[PDB]
Protein backbone atom coordinates (compact mmCIF):
# COMPACT_ATOMS: atom_id res chain seq x y z
CA UNK A 1 0.00 0.00 0.00
CA UNK A 2 1.88 3.17 0.97
CA UNK A 3 5.29 1.73 0.79
CA UNK A 4 6.24 1.35 -2.87
CA UNK A 5 7.91 -1.99 -3.80
CA UNK A 6 8.70 -3.94 -6.92
CA UNK A 7 7.84 -7.17 -5.55
CA UNK A 8 3.94 -6.56 -6.50
CA UNK A 9 5.03 -5.86 -10.07
CA UNK A 10 7.44 -8.50 -10.38
CA UNK A 11 4.57 -11.21 -9.63
CA UNK A 12 2.11 -9.60 -11.71
CA UNK A 13 -0.40 -8.57 -9.24
CA UNK A 14 -1.22 -5.38 -10.69
CA UNK A 15 -2.72 -7.46 -13.85
CA UNK A 16 -5.07 -9.19 -11.47
CA UNK A 17 -5.75 -5.43 -9.87
CA UNK A 18 -6.71 -4.09 -13.35
CA UNK A 19 -9.20 -6.97 -13.75
CA UNK A 20 -10.81 -5.90 -10.44
CA UNK A 21 -9.49 -8.71 -8.48
CA UNK A 22 -7.89 -7.66 -4.97
CA UNK A 23 -8.36 -10.89 -3.20
CA UNK A 24 -11.75 -9.71 -1.47
CA UNK A 25 -13.50 -12.23 0.65
CA UNK A 26 -10.49 -14.20 1.30
CA UNK A 27 -9.44 -15.03 4.96
CA UNK A 28 -5.70 -14.89 5.12
CA UNK A 29 -4.02 -16.09 8.62
CA UNK A 30 -0.57 -14.46 9.47
CA UNK A 31 1.11 -16.82 11.29
CA UNK A 32 3.62 -14.97 13.05
CA UNK A 33 4.89 -12.51 15.61
CA UNK A 34 1.27 -10.32 15.50
CA UNK A 35 0.54 -7.69 13.50
CA UNK A 36 0.16 -4.16 15.09
CA UNK A 37 -3.60 -3.64 13.78
CA UNK A 38 -3.41 0.57 15.16
CA UNK A 39 -0.82 0.65 11.59
CA UNK A 40 -2.46 3.25 9.23
CA UNK A 41 -2.26 0.96 6.51
CA UNK A 42 -3.42 -2.63 7.80
CA UNK A 43 -6.75 -3.37 8.97
CA UNK A 44 -7.08 -6.78 10.79
CA UNK A 45 -10.42 -8.90 10.99
CA UNK A 46 -9.65 -10.99 14.15
CA UNK A 47 -7.11 -12.91 15.67
CA UNK A 48 -5.11 -14.99 19.14
CA UNK A 49 -1.99 -15.04 20.58
CA UNK A 50 0.03 -18.30 21.77
CA UNK A 51 2.80 -16.49 23.36
CA UNK A 52 2.41 -16.91 26.90
CA UNK A 53 4.96 -13.95 27.72
CA UNK A 54 3.08 -12.33 25.00
CA UNK A 55 -0.68 -11.88 25.20
CA UNK A 56 -1.75 -9.37 22.39
CA UNK A 57 -1.59 -10.91 18.81
CA UNK A 58 -2.54 -6.84 17.85
CA UNK A 59 0.15 -5.81 18.50
CA UNK A 60 3.75 -6.61 17.20
CA UNK A 61 7.15 -6.37 18.81
CA UNK A 62 9.29 -8.25 16.79
CA UNK A 63 8.16 -6.15 13.33
CA UNK A 64 7.67 -9.27 11.22
CA UNK A 65 4.63 -10.14 11.35
CA UNK A 66 3.20 -6.75 10.18
CA UNK A 67 5.88 -6.59 7.91
CA UNK A 68 4.43 -9.75 6.29
CA UNK A 69 0.38 -8.22 6.99
CA UNK A 70 1.62 -5.05 4.78
CA UNK A 71 2.65 -7.47 2.14
CA UNK A 72 -0.03 -9.88 1.79
CA UNK A 73 -2.15 -6.45 1.29
CA UNK A 74 -0.02 -4.71 -1.01
CA UNK A 75 -0.67 -7.81 -3.18
CA UNK A 76 -4.30 -8.46 -2.18
CA UNK A 77 -5.59 -5.38 -0.87
CA UNK A 78 -9.16 -6.78 -0.31
CA UNK A 79 -8.18 -9.47 1.86
CA UNK A 80 -8.93 -10.16 5.38
CA UNK A 81 -6.09 -10.74 7.66
CA UNK A 82 -5.99 -12.78 10.69
CA UNK A 83 -3.31 -11.89 13.25
CA UNK A 84 -2.46 -15.62 14.70
CA UNK A 85 0.64 -14.88 17.31
CA UNK A 86 2.72 -17.80 17.96
CA UNK A 87 6.69 -16.03 17.92
CA UNK A 88 7.45 -13.54 20.61
CA UNK A 89 9.54 -10.81 20.05
CA UNK A 90 12.99 -12.63 19.32
CA UNK A 91 11.68 -14.27 16.28
CA UNK A 92 11.49 -17.77 17.63
CA UNK A 93 8.43 -19.77 18.99
CA UNK A 94 7.31 -23.37 20.50
CA UNK A 95 6.02 -25.77 17.99
CA UNK A 96 3.24 -26.18 20.22
CA UNK A 97 2.51 -22.45 19.74
CA UNK A 98 3.13 -22.80 16.21
CA UNK A 99 0.21 -26.00 16.07
CA UNK A 100 -2.06 -24.20 18.05
CA UNK A 101 -2.12 -21.59 15.79
CA UNK A 102 -2.72 -24.05 12.81
CA UNK A 103 -5.49 -25.11 14.80
CA UNK A 104 -7.11 -21.98 15.61
CA UNK A 105 -6.79 -21.40 11.34
CA UNK A 106 -8.45 -24.39 10.59
CA UNK A 107 -11.25 -23.82 13.39
CA UNK A 108 -11.89 -20.33 12.38
CA UNK A 109 -12.04 -21.12 8.36
CA UNK A 110 -9.24 -19.56 7.36
CA UNK A 111 -8.93 -19.40 2.90
CA UNK A 112 -4.87 -19.45 3.66
CA UNK A 113 -2.22 -20.06 6.35
CA UNK A 114 0.89 -18.51 5.64
CA UNK A 115 3.79 -19.02 7.69
CA UNK A 116 6.83 -16.68 8.04
CA UNK A 117 9.16 -19.16 10.18
CA UNK A 118 10.74 -22.15 10.55
CA UNK A 119 13.01 -24.42 12.70
CA UNK A 120 15.92 -26.65 11.50
CA UNK A 121 13.78 -29.62 13.05
CA UNK A 122 10.18 -30.36 12.22
CA UNK A 123 7.31 -32.62 14.64
CA UNK A 124 5.23 -35.54 13.43
CA UNK A 125 2.85 -32.81 15.37
CA UNK A 126 3.75 -30.01 13.02
CA UNK A 127 3.26 -32.16 10.06
CA UNK A 128 0.19 -33.12 10.83
CA UNK A 129 -1.07 -29.77 11.80
CA UNK A 130 -0.32 -28.74 8.42
CA UNK A 131 -1.29 -31.87 6.57
CA UNK A 132 -5.21 -31.51 8.64
CA UNK A 133 -5.20 -28.07 7.07
CA UNK A 134 -4.60 -28.82 3.63
CA UNK A 135 -7.30 -31.78 4.28
CA UNK A 136 -9.44 -29.27 5.28
CA UNK A 137 -8.92 -27.17 2.00
CA UNK A 138 -6.57 -24.54 3.78
CA UNK A 139 -3.70 -23.03 1.21
CA UNK A 140 -0.91 -23.46 3.28
CA UNK A 141 2.01 -21.54 2.62
CA UNK A 142 5.69 -21.18 3.97
CA UNK A 143 9.08 -19.56 3.92
CA UNK A 144 11.73 -21.93 3.07
CA UNK A 145 14.09 -20.61 5.18
CA UNK A 146 17.18 -18.14 5.39
CA UNK A 147 19.50 -21.05 5.88
CA UNK A 148 22.09 -20.60 2.59
CA UNK A 149 23.25 -23.98 1.34
CA UNK A 150 25.08 -27.13 2.49
CA UNK A 151 26.25 -28.46 -0.54
CA UNK A 152 23.59 -31.24 -1.92
CA UNK A 153 21.86 -31.09 1.58
CA UNK A 154 18.55 -29.72 1.60
CA UNK A 155 18.42 -26.56 3.93
CA UNK A 156 14.47 -26.26 3.74
CA UNK A 157 12.91 -25.41 7.24
CA UNK A 158 9.99 -26.69 8.59
CA UNK A 159 7.17 -26.53 8.06
CA UNK A 160 7.93 -25.53 4.75
CA UNK A 161 9.86 -28.94 3.83
CA UNK A 162 6.43 -30.84 4.16
CA UNK A 163 4.85 -31.66 0.62
CA UNK A 164 1.42 -30.45 1.85
CA UNK A 165 3.10 -27.20 2.56
CA UNK A 166 4.15 -24.32 -0.32
CA UNK A 167 7.62 -24.11 0.35
CA UNK A 168 8.65 -20.08 -0.80
CA UNK A 169 12.21 -19.01 -1.41
CA UNK A 170 13.70 -15.69 -2.44
CA UNK A 171 14.86 -14.13 -5.37
CA UNK A 172 16.19 -10.42 -5.78
CA UNK A 173 14.55 -7.74 -8.35
CA UNK A 174 16.34 -9.63 -11.29
CA UNK A 175 14.78 -13.30 -10.25
CA UNK A 176 18.49 -14.62 -9.09
CA UNK A 177 18.38 -16.63 -5.85
CA UNK A 178 19.07 -14.29 -2.86
CA UNK A 179 22.02 -15.59 -0.77
CA UNK A 180 20.34 -16.47 1.96
CA UNK A 181 17.13 -18.62 0.27
CA UNK A 182 17.07 -22.10 1.52
CA UNK A 183 17.30 -24.69 -0.97
CA UNK A 184 16.33 -28.45 -1.82
CA UNK A 185 13.84 -30.43 -3.79
CA UNK A 186 11.20 -29.59 -1.09
CA UNK A 187 11.68 -25.92 -2.59
CA UNK A 188 8.36 -25.19 -4.50
CA UNK A 189 8.41 -21.75 -5.85
CA UNK A 190 10.26 -18.48 -5.59
CA UNK A 191 9.01 -14.54 -4.64
CA UNK A 192 10.47 -11.45 -4.52
CA UNK A 193 12.31 -11.35 -1.00
CA UNK A 194 15.33 -8.87 -0.95
CA UNK A 195 15.28 -4.85 0.50
CA UNK A 196 10.51 -5.70 0.12
CA UNK A 197 9.51 -2.24 1.65
CA UNK A 198 6.17 -2.87 3.74
CA UNK A 199 4.45 -1.59 7.11
CA UNK A 200 6.38 -1.77 10.37
CA UNK A 201 4.79 -1.56 13.85
CA UNK A 202 4.42 2.30 15.20
CA UNK A 203 3.29 3.17 11.51
CA UNK A 204 6.32 3.11 9.97
CA UNK A 205 7.58 1.75 7.24
CA UNK A 206 10.75 0.30 5.90
CA UNK A 207 12.49 -2.76 3.86
CA UNK A 208 13.54 -6.32 5.14
CA UNK A 209 14.85 -9.16 3.38
CA UNK A 210 13.72 -12.91 3.85
CA UNK A 211 11.78 -16.01 2.83
CA UNK A 212 9.22 -14.37 4.98
CA UNK A 213 8.56 -11.31 2.37
CA UNK A 214 8.48 -13.75 -0.36
CA UNK A 215 6.18 -16.11 1.25
CA UNK A 216 3.82 -13.07 1.94
CA UNK A 217 3.43 -12.69 -1.70
CA UNK A 218 2.73 -16.23 -2.36
CA UNK A 219 -0.31 -15.83 0.48
CA UNK A 220 -1.14 -12.53 -1.44
CA UNK A 221 -1.71 -14.42 -4.18
CA UNK A 222 -3.28 -17.54 -3.68
CA UNK A 223 -5.90 -14.25 -2.20
CA UNK A 224 -6.16 -13.11 -5.64
CA UNK A 225 -6.20 -16.45 -7.55
CA UNK A 226 -9.28 -17.40 -4.67
CA UNK A 227 -11.26 -14.39 -5.70
CA UNK A 228 -10.93 -14.60 -9.06
CA UNK A 229 -12.07 -18.44 -8.81
CA UNK A 230 -13.79 -18.91 -5.37
CA UNK A 231 -14.41 -21.92 -6.32
CA UNK A 232 -10.89 -23.53 -6.95
CA UNK A 233 -9.62 -25.64 -4.08
CA UNK A 234 -6.58 -25.59 -2.59
CA UNK A 235 -5.38 -28.38 -4.62
CA UNK A 236 -6.07 -26.05 -7.90
CA UNK A 237 -4.77 -22.82 -6.09
CA UNK A 238 -1.40 -24.13 -5.39
CA UNK A 239 -1.30 -26.44 -9.10
CA UNK A 240 -2.02 -22.74 -10.89
CA UNK A 241 1.10 -21.32 -9.07
CA UNK A 242 3.52 -24.00 -9.44
CA UNK A 243 2.33 -25.01 -13.23
CA UNK A 244 2.73 -21.47 -14.46
CA UNK A 245 6.07 -20.43 -12.73
CA UNK A 246 8.21 -18.44 -14.37
CA UNK A 247 11.11 -21.10 -14.60
CA UNK A 248 14.37 -19.70 -13.43
CA UNK A 249 17.16 -22.38 -13.28
CA UNK A 250 17.25 -25.53 -11.30
CA UNK A 251 14.73 -26.73 -9.17
CA UNK A 252 17.21 -27.73 -5.88
CA UNK A 253 17.73 -23.26 -5.87
CA UNK A 254 14.43 -22.29 -7.87
CA UNK A 255 11.78 -24.91 -7.33
CA UNK A 256 9.27 -24.15 -10.35
CA UNK A 257 10.64 -20.79 -10.57
CA UNK A 258 8.88 -17.18 -9.98
CA UNK A 259 5.20 -17.26 -9.19
CA UNK A 260 3.23 -15.77 -11.87
CA UNK A 261 -0.34 -14.64 -10.74
CA UNK A 262 -1.90 -13.38 -13.64
CA UNK A 263 -1.06 -16.94 -15.48
CA UNK A 264 -2.29 -18.84 -12.70
CA UNK A 265 -5.46 -16.82 -12.44
CA UNK A 266 -6.05 -18.07 -16.11
CA UNK A 267 -4.44 -21.98 -15.37
CA UNK A 268 -7.08 -24.20 -17.25
CA UNK A 269 -6.36 -27.41 -14.59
Amino acid sequence: AKCVSYGVSQIKAPALHSQGYTGSNVKVAVIDSGIDSSHPDLNVAGGASFVPSETNPFQDNNSHGTHVAGTVLAVAPSASLYAVKVLGADGSGQYSWIINGIEWAIANNMDVINMSLGGPSGSAALKAAVDKAVASGVVVVAAAGNSGTSGSSSTVSYPAKYPSVIAVGAVDSSNQRAPFSSVGPELDVMAPGVSICSTLPGNKYGALSGTCPASAHVAGAAALILSKHPNWTNTQVRSSLENTATKLGDSFYYGKGLINVEAAAQHHH
